[PDB]
């Protein structure tokens, strides 16, 4: 009845918190890679400066 839509509908936040975890991943990459990068292109730079 009323109670288990309720309940369905709670456990909507499975989905929710998947998607969360995953931008989460996502922006923790992004900082890795733009460290990565910056390190990367600087050890070059000094090689040719």
């Amino acid at each position: 009845g009323s109670h288990m839509q309720m309940y369905k509908n709670l456990d909507l936040l499975s989905q929710l918190n998947e998607r969360q975890e995953r931008i989460m991943n996502e922006a923790k990459k992004l900082e890795k890679d733009l460290i990565d990068w910056t390190d990367g292109i600087a050890r070059e730079v000094q090689d040719i400066v």
